[PDB]
């Protein structure tokens, strides 16, 4: 019988670390995100820990559902203990208790997730896909004049750098309406670099930025953490020109090494400045509903 938990203890959070740590092993992909984990000793969300047969053992499935739209499952189950009905049941209870309103993330879409929503009668409703490229044979920026370019200098820019995310990502459930509250924490990160933020003004106001990020613990990464164009100032070919202006400081900085991003696979015009600068599919997630 699944029990509904709120809180762990520091064992049953060290048990779903050894889980999720077992899995990235076998699978090749972490089974669950990073926030998830930051989740474990939290009492914001809701959890499922499926123990094994004998006590003084591990736990052998292990599901997260985030509050939200729809709530969010995460889920694994150990390799060595499916096809045997537990990522079935965890599921079944998610969808039991939210209404059947919950998606699931599945990442990198793998055979055995596919499968089990097939199963499930499940279907995918969001693909967000994890795009790369070499940190080698790299793009030129061309910077159209009229146009300057110049990293971060701080909270001077904070008003221009919200308007800018704000007009660009009008509407985002995550990226837009942000506040100095949501620069502060990210500004709070160590792997935070305020020249890893790159601004083109008109020659001036904010036109658009590029925010990169090369996190201390992925070496030889870099990743195109958040990039917008005021719609005032779209479509002129700023967007591609930011874009590679940012791969040629992650370059400098900096499987293979490369630079990596995260778009949702119907943003027609980020897919299309990636596709433009020599970006491949290298992952997808899938979220999974009914
Ligand atoms: C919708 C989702 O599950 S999103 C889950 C995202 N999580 C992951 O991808 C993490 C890594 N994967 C895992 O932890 C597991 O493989 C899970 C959670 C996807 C499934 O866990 P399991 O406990 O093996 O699921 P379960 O035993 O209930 O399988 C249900 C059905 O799906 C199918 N299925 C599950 N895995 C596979 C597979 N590798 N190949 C073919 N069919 C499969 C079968 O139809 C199966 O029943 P059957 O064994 O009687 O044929
Ligand atoms: C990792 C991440 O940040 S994912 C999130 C990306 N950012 C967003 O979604 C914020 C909202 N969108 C935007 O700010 C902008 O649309 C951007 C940044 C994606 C592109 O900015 P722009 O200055 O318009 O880019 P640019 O003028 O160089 O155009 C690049 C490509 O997108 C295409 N494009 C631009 N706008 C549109 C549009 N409205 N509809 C269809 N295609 C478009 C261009 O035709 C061009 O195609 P091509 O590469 O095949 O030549």
């Amino acid at each position: 019988a699944l029990d509904w938990r709120s809180a762990l203890t520091a064992d049953e959070q060290r048990s779903v670390r050894a889980l999720v740590t077992a899995t990235t092993a076998v699978d090749g992909v972490a089974p669950v995100g990073e926030q998830v984990l930051r989740e474990l000793g939290q009492q914001r969300t809701e959890h499922l820990l499926v123990a094994g047969s004998r006590p003084g053992g591990p736990i052998i499935g292990y599901l997260n559902l985030s509050p939200p739209g729809g709530a969010m499952a995460e889920l694994v189950v150990h390799p060595q203990s499916r096809r045997r009905g537990i990522g079935t049941a965890m599921a079944r209870a998610a969808l039991a208790k939210t209404a059947g309103r919950n998606q699931f993330w599945a990442h990198g879409t793998l055979d055995p997730a596919r499968a089990t929503a097939s199963a499930l009668g499940l279907v995918g409703v969001r693909e967000l896909i994890q795009m790369r490229r070499p940190l080698r044979d790299i793009p030129e920026p061309t910077i159209p004049d009229g146009v300057v370019i110049r990293t971060y200098a701080g909270t001077s820019d904070d008003a221009e750098l919200l308007r800018v995310n704000n007009a660009a990502f009008a509407g985002h459930p995550e990226q837009g309406g942000w506040t100095a509250v949501q620069l502060a924490e990210r500004r709070g990160e160590a792997w935070f670099d305020p020249d890893g933020l790159i601004l083109a003004f008109g020659d001036g106001r904010l036109l658009g930025f590029h925010w990169t990020k090369v996190h201390p613990d992925h070496p030889g990464l870099g990743e195109v953490y958040v990039l917008g164009v005021d719609p005032a100032a779209q479509r002129r070919g700023l967007g591609q020109m930011l874009t590679s202006i940012g791969i040629v400081s992650l370059a400098r900085r900096l499987v293979e090494p490369a630079v990596l991003l995260y778009v949702e696979s119907d943003n027609v015009a980020a897919v299309r400045t990636y596709q433009s600068l020599g970006f491949t599919t290298y992952s997808v997630d899938t979220a999974y509903a009914l």
